[PDB]
DNA sequence: AGCGTGGGCAC
DNA sequence: TGTGCCCACGC
């Protein structure tokens, strides 16, 4: 990990400097992807996008064992499991 | 549950 | 780089 956060108070090192460029928005507190019905500013477009789910209902995962509808792929994957034994 | 949000990284 | 997934933790 050759790219090592600038910031004193910071610890993390990346493999990727565009990781970094990344990372860096957390203390210079960049948002630059606004929602356009709440108009709430978020740091990354991927979590705008789900953000905005929240507004339309999108719910596009599906459990493969009830039906139940989520969000996000992670929503249903941590309810799967709920159907064990 | 509902969902913010960072880290890894494919494309 | 931008775009956008998976994974994972947190409240
Ligand atoms: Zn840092
Ligand atoms: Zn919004
Ligand atoms: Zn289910």
């Amino acid at each position: 990990r050759p790219y090592a956060c600038p910031v004193e108070s910071c610890d993390r090192r990346f493999s990727r400097s565009a990781d970094l460029t990344r990372h860096i928005r957390i203390h210079t507190g960049q948002k630059p992807f606004q929602c356009r019905i709440c108009m709430r500013n978020f740091s990354r477009s991927d979590h705008l996008t789900t953000h905005i789910r929240t507004h339309t209902g999108e719910k596009p995962f599906a459990c493969d064992i009830c039906g139940r509808k989520f969000a996000r792929s992670d929503e249903r994957k941590r309810h799967t499991k709920i159907h064990l034994r």
